[PDB]
C-alpha cells in the first residue's frame, strides 16, 4: 500500500499530548454530555424540571467544584449546550474547566438508527458536516471528542454487519477528528442486557475490539492520539452466575491484552449502570490484575461520579456544596482506583446491588 | 446466518414495481438535479443570471416539453429546490412530470468529503436524518432517490480504502432508502480523468462493482428494487489510443456481466462528459452488443440532454420552443438509442470532432 | 487496483470454449468421481465386492453406454483411479469419453478438514502441488476439474469463518486450475441436512454464493471459463412441510439471479440425496421458472444418475445392458429437463433408492 | 457470534508455557531449518558437497556446542531430515536439544507459489494433511513450528490480495499446529529487496501485521500460545539513505506498538540478510529504545548466527572446535542483545563477508 500522510510530525505531537494530559497518572474522565432529553429523566427523579437554568446549574454544580478534583479529573466530556453556557463568575464552562487543570471535550455523535434486516441492531448517525462542526469545537476550546456506537448480546447478535458498520462509523469519525487537531474517544458499547455469562460477554468484547482496530488501521488513523472507551467485560443483568470482581478484572484486561495495540494511550471505562462503589471497586481490581497492562486503565463515568451528587442536591441551591462534596468523594475514589490503590476488600458481600437475578426468584 | 426481513412482500413488490416503470423499454432518465452552485455554472455560460426564477424557468422550459417525451422518459431526478417549485399554470412540478408518465427522483446526498490518507480521495456523505428525509419525499411524490459517489483511477487509485468505504456508504443509503418506499439509483463513478486506456477502466470498474455488490449483500439490500448508475467503459480523456464505439460497449457490456447480478432492473448509464451524439451512439452500440444482457440499459443524461436546450434558450423567454425542442431531439434519439434503434442516416455513427490526444502534438 | 492479467486473450478463449462445450443445450455431466471410500459403500448395497476391476467395470458400464446418451453428457467427472484405467478394447478412459462427444473432468481436493473454534464446520484441503496435478491431468486428457466445499446449515451455521475461508479456498483452487487450461467447476454445497425451511436455504445461498463472486473477483479468477455447482434450493430433509416444485424452482433461480453474474457460464446442479425422479422434475421446473435465466441451467448428477443403472446392475455380467439402459434413460431424462422439455412421468410401485434398515429381515 | 472453544484451559496452559519458556529473557532461537536446496549453498560457498552426512555433521556441530550456550538458546528450528537425525553418540537431535535446555521446533510450510495476476508476488502452501503431520511432530519432540510467508515492497505490492490470502494462511496453519498442542510461529517476512525507504518499510510493515492479527482473530488463534517472526523496519537493501540503528529501533518498535496487541507472548525477529554484528546490534538498539514494549524482542537467527561458524569450518572436521567458538560467540552476543546489554567494538568485526549483489552470477 501507498503512504499519503494524513498527519504531520507537528499534528501527531499535539494530538498525542493531547491524549496523554487526559489519562495522565491518577486522573480520569466526567462524563456530563448527557443531551437534553436525557437529563430530563436524571433531573425529574429528584423532582426538578428540565428548563435551561437547572440544567446549566446542575453542570455548574460539577464544573466548579473544589479545587481537590483538579488532580482527579483530566477531561470533561460536554454536550453542546454546555460548551456555550457560563457560571456565575462569568466565565464560559470550557474555561473554568481549564482553569482546573482539566482538558475539554465534546459529544459530536447524533444518536443511534436501526440497521435495517437485522434483529434490533443500530449504528450511529453523525458524519455530516463533522469536519466543520469540529473545526469550530476546536475553535471554542473542545481538545477532544466522543462518538457512541451500541451493540447488543443475544441470540444472534451482534450481527457480522452490525460489527463492521459501528466498527467504519467508528474509523470515519476519528479520522474527521484528528484532521483537525480533536482527540476522538472511540467508544464500542456492549451493552450488559441479557442472562449471558461472564465469558460470551469476554468473546463477543474480543470479537468487536479487533474488529475495531482493523477498521481503524485501514482508514489511516493514529492511534497514539485516540483513547478507548470500552464497557468492563461483566456477566449480563440477568446471569445467574456469582462473579468476584478479581474475575471481572481479570477478564477485561485478558479482552483488551488481546485486541488493543500498546500505541493507544489510555482505556476509560464506562461504567455502564454499576453504582458508584462498584465502579470503583472493579476498576481498582482491574488496576491490581496482575497481567501486562500497557496502556493506562482509567474512568470516564456518568452516573458513577453524579449518582450521589444529584440526589445530594435535588434542586435545593441550599444544598450546592454538600452536593459537590459527594461528587468531589468520588473522584478521589477513582483518582485512587485507577491507579489500584483505592482501599476495601473487593466489596460485594453485604453491600447490596439487586442480585434478584442470582437469588431463588430468577428459578 | 440468521434472516430478519427488512421488507415484506408487500413493500419489495412497490419496489420493483417503480424500478420497471423507470426503465420500461425506451424509456431513461432527465437527470436534472443540478444544485444551485452547479447550475450556476450552467446559467453563466449562457450569460443568465443564476436567480431562483431562472432556474426554475429553466426546469419548466425541460419538464413541460411536449408529449413526444412521454414515452421517453421513465423518470426525472430532481434537486431539492424544484420539487417545491410549481409551474406557470400553478402545478407543483412532481405532478406536471407524472401527468406526463414519468416517475420522481430526488438527489438525496449531500457532496463529496476527502478522506485523510489518500491521494485526493472522497467518500459522500448524506446518511444523517436520511430517513426522515425520505419519507417526507415519498409524501411529497418521489419514489426513488440518487446518491453520487466518486472515484478517480491514478497511480494509486482508487484505493482499498476508498473502494471499501464508497461501496459501505452507497449500501446504508440504499437501505434507508428501501425502508421509505424509495427505489435508491446506486451511482459509482468512476472518472473518465487521466491517459489509462480502454483496459485499464475496465479493470477498475469491474473491481469496484464487486465490491458494490458484496456491500449491497452485506446491508441486505434489494436487488430488483434498485438501479444501477455506471459510468460507460471508456479510456481516459488523455489516452492516446484511438478507439471504436463497438470497443467501448463491448468493454462495458462485459464489465457488467461479470459483476452485476440480473435482478438488478437496470442499468442507466451516466454521460460523463460526452456530447449529446456521442452518448446517444455509445448507448446505442452498447444495445447492440452480441452479449447476453439480463437488464435493461438506459441512460440518466444530465448535460447529453440539455446542452443544445441550454444553448438555443440563452435565457431569452422567446426562444422557449426552440430551446425545447433540441430537449425533445436528444430525449428520442436515446429512446431509440436505449434499444439499439438510433442508427443516423446512413447507418453509421459519429467520428471525434477534435480527439487532439491522439494527434501528433500528443507526443 | 492495478492490473497484471492472470491469462492471455489465448488461454481465455480456450477456457471460455471448454465451459460452453460441457454446458451446451441439452447437455449435462456424469458426477462418476467417487472416491474409493464413496464407491464402496454403493458396491456393499448391491452386495458386490469393491475391487479394482469391480470399479473399472462399473465405471467401464456407464462410460461405454449406447449413442444415445452422446447428446445429453456434455462431461464426465473421474477419479484419479478412473483417469488411468482402460475399457476392454484397450483404450484409456479418457478416450472413450473423448470419442463419444464428452470433455473429460477431473476431482481434484482432497476433503474436507476440521475448522477449529467452529461448530463443527470445515473447510477443503487439496491446494498443495495442485499446480502440477493439474499439468498433469491437463497432459493426460482433463479438461475441467471439480473442488467441493460443504457448508452446513444450523442455529449458529454456517458461521462468518466458514463462509469466508471456503470461499477464498475455492477462489484458490479456481485460479490454480485456469493457469493449466483447466475449468474449474466451483462447488459450494450447501447440505440439505437439518430440519430448515425453504426461506432458510433461499437466504444462506444468496449469502454464500455473493461471498464465493467476491472471492473470485479478488483473486482475479476468469468468469467465463468457469462453472457453479450448487444445490438447488430446497427445505431440509428433516422439514415437515411440504413444498411444491414449483416453489423450489422459484426460490432457487430468485436466489442465482441476485447473485450469479451473467457472465459465469453454466451452473451445473448436484442432486443432493434426491431421487431420480425427484431431481429430474425440479431441474425441468428450474428451466420452465418465467424469470431471466442468463446462464445454462443443467445437471451435473451422481446418484441421480446412478441409482437404477447400479440397481439393475447388481453385480452379475449378464446385467449390463440392464443397467446400461437405466443409466440411458436417465441421461435422456436429464437432457430433456435441462430444457425444460421434460414430462415429469410420476410414479406408481417402486424405481430404485438406497439402503437397507427397515425392511424384510428374514427376505 | 456464539464461542465454541477451539482450546480447553489444559491445552491454552501447554501451549502458553511453551511460548514463554522459547522467549525467556536472554533467550533466542537458532534458525537451522535450511532445506536441502538452500544448506546446499552454503556448502558450496565453503566448498563442500552437499551430502546427508555433511550436513548431519554441520547440523550437529551447532547443536553439541559446548554449555555456555544452554542459557542462549532457547530453542532451535529444525528441517524434517534432522528431526530424525542422531549425533555421533547415538542420540537423537531431539534429544541433544532438550538436554541443553532447549525447545525443538519443526519448519512445516511446503514453499512459495505464485499468486495468479500479480506483480510476482506468492503464498506459500503446506496445509494438506498438516494435523497429521504435527500430531507426528508433536511425538516425535517438536513443540514449535515455523511457517513462512513472503511479502514484497514495490510500486504495487503487496497487494490487497496478497495480504489478505497470506495473513489467512499463517492464520490456517496457527490453528492446525494448536489443536495438535504445537505453539507456531508466524512469519510474516517483509522481503527487504528494493530501493524503498524506512519510512515505506515501516507503512508496509504496520499494513500487513493489522491483517495478520484481524486473520488470527477471524480464526480463533490463542494469541498467549503463539510467537511473531517478523522482519526488523529498515530500509531497502538498494536503498541509498544511511540510516542509525536508533532510527531502525525507532521505526521497528513503533510499528509494532501499533498493530502487536500485548498478549503475544514474544517477538523473534529474523535478521533477513543482516551480517552477524549488523543483526546484534539493532537488536540490541531496538531493546534500548525507551517506548514500552510488552513483549519479549529476542532473535529466530538464521545466517547471523552461522556466517562464521561456517567459514571457520571450511569442511574440514579439525576446525570443528574454531567453528563452534564463533557460534557461541555471536550466540552470546545475541543473548545480551535481548536484554539490551550488549555493546560495540566500534566497527563491523567478523560480521559483513558475504555483501549485497545484483546479477553478479546465478549461485
Amino acid at each position: 500500500p501507498h503512504s499519503h500522510p494524513a498527519l504531520t510530525p507537528e499534528q501527531k505531537k499535539e494530538l498525542s499530548d493531547i491524549a496523554h494530559r487526559i489519562v495522565a497518572p491518577g486522573k480520569g474522565i466526567l462524563a456530563a454530555d448527557e443531551s437534553t432529553g436525557s437529563i430530563a429523566k436524571r433531573l425529574q427523579s429528584i423532582g426538578t424540571e428540565n428548563t435551561e437554568e437547572n440544567r446549566r446549574f446542575y453542570r455548574q454544580l460539577l464544573l466548579t467544584a473544589d479545587d481537590r478534583v483538579n488532580p482527579c479529573i483530566g477531561g470533561v466530556i460536554l454536550f453542546h449546550e454546555t460548551l456555550y453556557q457560563k457560571a456565575d463568575d462569568g466565565r464560559p464552562f470550557p474555561q473554568v474547566i481549564k482553569s482546573k487543570g482539566g482538558v475539554v471535550g465534546i459529544k459530536v455523535d447524533k444518536g443511534v438508527v436501526p440497521l435495517a434486516g437485522t434483529n434490533g441492531e443500530t449504528t450511529t448517525q453523525g458524519l455530516d458536516g463533522l469536519s466543520e462542526r469540529c473545526a469550530q469545537y476546536k475553535k471554542d476550546g473542545a481538545d477532544f471528542a466522543k462518538w457512541r456506537c451500541v451493540l447488543k448480546i443475544g441470540e444472534h447478535t451482534p450481527s457480522a454487519l452490525a460489527i463492521m458498520e459501528n466498527a467504519n462509523v467508528l474509523a470515519r469519525y476519528a479520522s474527521i477528528c484528528q484532521q483537525n487537531g480533536i482527540v476522538p474517544i472511540v467508544e464500542p458499547e456492549i451493552l450488559p442486557d441479557g442472562d449471558h455469562d461472564l465469558k460470551r460477554c469476554q468473546y463477543v468484547t474480543e470479537k468487536v475490539l479487533a474488529a475495531v482496530y482493523k477498521a481503524l488501521s485501514d482508514h489511516h488513523i493514529y492511534l497514539e492520539g485516540t483513547l478507548l472507551k470500552p464497557n468492563m467485560v461483566t456477566p449480563g443483568h440477568a446471569c445467574t452466575q456469582k462473579y468476584s470482581h478479581e474475575e471481572i478484572a481479570m477478564a477485561t484486561v485478558t479482552a483488551l491484552r488481546r485486541t488493543v495495540p500498546p500505541a493507544v494511550t489510555g482505556v476509560t471505562f464506562l461504567s455502564g449502570g454499576q453504582s458508584e462503589e462498584e465502579a470503583s471497586i472493579n476498576l481498582n481490581a482491574i488496576n491490581k490484575c496482575p497481567l501486562l497492562k500497557p496502556w493506562a486503565l482509567t474512568f470516564s463515568y456518568g452516573r458513577a461520579l453524579q449518582a450521589s451528587a444529584l440526589k445530594a442536591w435535588g434542586g435545593k441551591k441550599e444544598n450546592l456544596k454538600a452536593a459537590q462534596e459527594e461528587y468531589v468523594k468520588r473522584a478521589l475514589a477513582n483518582s485512587l482506583a485507577c491507579q489500584g490503590k483505592y482501599t476495601s476488600s473487593g466489596q460485594a458481600g453485604a453491600a447490596a446491588s439487586e442480585s434478584l437475578f442470582i437469588s431463588n426468584h430468577a428459578y
